[PDB]
This record gives C-alpha cells, structure tokens and sequence, in this order.
C-alpha cells in the first residue's frame, strides 16, 4: 500500500538546503517544499502540521521538510510531534519514512564549515548575520543514529560540503547523490534517473532564484517611537505657586514626595491604544515633534509653549496636580503651531503622589472632577466626592499666572 516520505535535513545556515531543495522540486513538482523560514514565529499550523497537510491526498508522496534542525532535540520534536497529530491526517495503514539528509560531513572542521558557509551567505546587513549563524553552530549536534532520535530515521543520505569554485558545485553533486539514491532504494519514488540536462538546468534555476534567509537575519529593525511629549515647566515658577495649599492640612501628606521636576504631558504612547482619537493624535505629535535623539531619556525639542495655571486638586492621600491651559505652542521664529493638539482632555502637571498612586492618576483625577461633557467650567473651591476619592480644589487668586517659553520635549523611558 501507499509509502509517504519526509525528507529531514541536518544542517546550519547556509549549508545549501534551499538550494538542494529548489532544485530537487523543480525536476519533481509533485513533491511539496515546506520552507521554515516562510513561516511566521506566530503561526497557528506550523512545519509540522502543514507537512501533514501536505501529505493527506494520495497524490502527495514527498514532504521536502526545509529547516535546520541543528540540534538533537529538533530532530526528536519531528517525531514526536508527528506521532501525535499522524491520526488526523493519515490511514493507519500508511509509512511515513523519514530520510535524513545530512548536510555537515562528519569529519568536517567547525572552522571550515563556517568559512564556507558564512562567505555563502555574504556574496545590506553585515553582522546581524554572524550571531545568528554562530548559533546554529554553537548547538549543532552531528546525526547519531546509534541512539535515540537519529536511530529512528528509516535512511541516511550524506552529502558533501565544500569550497567549490574550481570545481563542480557541492550542490549539484548533493542534488545527484540524492537523487542516485533514491533510484536505488526507493524506485517507488524515482521510476526512471532524469537526465543529466534536466537535473544540471534544474540545479542553474535553482543557484539563481532570490535566497531565503531564517527570520532572525532578516529581522528589521524597531523604529522606536518615544514614550511621551511634555512641556518643561520651569521648576521654581510651580513650586513658588504652590504656597496656596502649603498649609492645608490635606496637603501636608504629599511635601515629601513633591516631585524633583514638572512638566505638562502633551502625549503618552499609550493613549494611542484608548481610542482611533488617541492615535491619530499621538502620530500627528510624532510627526510634528520629531522622534529627538533616542540613547538619551528627554530631549529638548525646538518648540515651546505658554502655559498658564488654573487650579490645584489634591486627590486625598493619593495626589496633587495644577489643572492648566496651554495658551499657544510655537517654534524657534515664534511662528505659531496650530496642529499639535494634546491628547489629554484635562492638561496637567502632577506636583507629586503617595508612592501607592502615580503620576497617571492625575488624569482620571481632573477626567472623574469634570466628568460631565457640558460643565467644564473650573469648579469653585471646596470638596468633592468623585468615586471613591475625596478632591479638594483650590483656585488661584492671580488669573494671570502665565508661564512663557516653556520648552517641549520628547521622552524615551
Ligand atoms: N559556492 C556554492 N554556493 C552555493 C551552493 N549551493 C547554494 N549556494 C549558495 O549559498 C547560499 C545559501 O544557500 P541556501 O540553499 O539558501 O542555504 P540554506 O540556508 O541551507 O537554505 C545561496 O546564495 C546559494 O546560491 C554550492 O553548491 N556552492
Ligand atoms: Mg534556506
């Protein structure tokens, strides 16, 4: 009855599996290649399952499983894995055989599989390369099928690795040895060798196709986006302000934990996450106010504000924050700039927290105080209930407690 076949590489990077693969593919279209590296890290159905897949209709003989499998423990995961899921996808009647096809000679030098591999693959990126191959070396563990799990292949292929630019190319010899092989052990698979032509044409488009490297090599870079945009607010102008709750008995809970610097919050990434209204408003800060310099914590950008503070609230043992109004952001030549808008409804700066709170509940603070869409107006001195929290609010007596020029900045914490 039916005989299916999984043929298993041992290998590192760039060893010339694809290569071999590739070629071997396009003499027979009816084997399957399942290429590792075209598999998401996040895919549900992986190698495993879609070599299954790939062998459940009759037609389907051949899985050209292409991965590196390095180390002994991958080679002992193929056939665990398969063992388990085989009933969902294959008559109890059918083999499956495992064809290992070794592609490190056992007598090969670590410094010679590497300068022929490495130089391989060189021939726009430099030395992302070099730790990601050193990898598949540093846990590469040479077939051993006296022992458990290489003794479970059903057949062993052992190819030749070399420099080869004075001779024919290992994988061309590889492909032939392959395919010598099977003619002979297996003719179920191969009734009759192609010719010599067809396997050397087959083996050029192969050479020539665009390479595939693992996911790790070709891992783009994080274009990383700044953790929030503020306003330095010049230190001693917040702190000689806030005389007016210095005495409150509600207050005295928070002087030792007044912050060391203030600021506004324009923008924190995270609000790109709430609403379509926080994204957008976060990208148009991004773009406007540029991503500053990243290896440094804040960055002073060439933008400032004027700022002038409306209210203290204290959040009973929790916090203290001024409510504020920006009253207009412009750069260097004082050219206004109307399209940054603030993602925060209820502009603040925290002045400090009883180290359970932080410094984000300054906004559910004021968001909670002006909770009604349409009375927005500074509420007048006194308590408040709000949830759980006790407020207290203080106005100031100057209405013109304006602050000019305050920098913007952008944060990466
Ligand atoms: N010199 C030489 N280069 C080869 C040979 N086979 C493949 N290559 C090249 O080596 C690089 C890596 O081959 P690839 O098949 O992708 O290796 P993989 O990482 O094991 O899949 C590619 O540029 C191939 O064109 C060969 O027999 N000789
Ligand atoms: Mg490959």
């Amino acid at each position: 009855t039916t005989t299916k076949y999984i043929f298993v590489p041992i290998a590192t990077i760039g060893c010339g599996k694809t290569t071999v693969f590739n070629t071997l593919n396009n003499l027979f279209p009816q084997w399957t290649h399942i290429q590792n590296d075209n598999i998401s890290k996040k895919a549900k159905l992986k190698i495993c399952d879609l070599t299954l897949l790939a062998l459940e209709d009759d037609d389907q003989s051949v899985v050209l499983f292409d991965r590196n499998n390095s180390a002994s423990r991958e080679r002992r995961q193929i056939f665990t894995t398969i063992d388990q899921k085989r009933d969902e996808h294959l008559d109890d009647t059918v083999d499956l055989k495992y064809i290992a096809i070794n592609f490190i000679p056992e007598d090969l030098s670590e410094e010679e599989l590497w300068d022929i591999t490495y130089n391989r693959v060189i021939q726009l990126d430099e030395n992302l390369v070099e730790s990601v191959m050193k990898g598949f070396i540093q846990r590469y563990q040479p077939i051993n099928t006296s022992r458990s799990p290489d003794d479970q292949f059903d057949h062993v292929i052992h190819l030749k690795l070399s420099k080869d630019e004075n001779s024919l190319k290992s994988s061309l010899e590889n492909v032939r040895i392959i395919i010598d092989d099977l003619v002979q052990n297996f003719p179920d698979l191969i009734k009759e060798k192609p010719a010599d032509e067809l396997i050397n044409e087959c083996f050029q488009k192969a050479l020539d196709y665009k390479p595939t490297f693992v996911k790790n090599m070709t891992a783009n870079t994080i274009k990383k986006d700044p953790t929030y945009y503020g306003i330095a607010m010049h230190y001693s102008s917040i702190l000689e302000n806030l005389e007016i709750v210095s005495h409150n008995e509600h207050f005295q809970n928070i002087k030792s934990h007044i912050q060391t610097e203030f600021h506004v919050t324009l923008g924190h990434i995270a609000s790109s996450k709430q609403d379509k209204a926080g994204r957008v408003k976060w990208k148009k800060l991004v773009k406007t106010l540029g991503k500053g310099d990243p290896n440094k914590p804040k960055s002073a950008l060439k933008f400032f504000a004027d700022v002038k503070l409306l209210q203290i609230v204290i959040n009973t043992d929790k916090l203290a924050c001024i409510k504020v109004e920006i009253l207009k952001i412009y750069d260097t030549n004082d050219v206004l700039q109307s399209e940054i808008e603030p993602i925060n409804k209820q502009l603040h700066i925290t002045i400090g927290c009883i180290p359970p709170a932080t410094a984000v509940e300054s906004n559910i603070t004021l968001e909670e105080l002006y909770d009604n869409p349409d009375e927005q107006e500074l509420k007048p001195d006194g308590t408040y209930k709000c949830g759980d929290d006790t407020l207290h609010v203080f106005n100031f007596d100057n209405p013109d407690l304006k602050l000019f020029s305050q920098q913007l900045f952008v944060a990466y914490q």
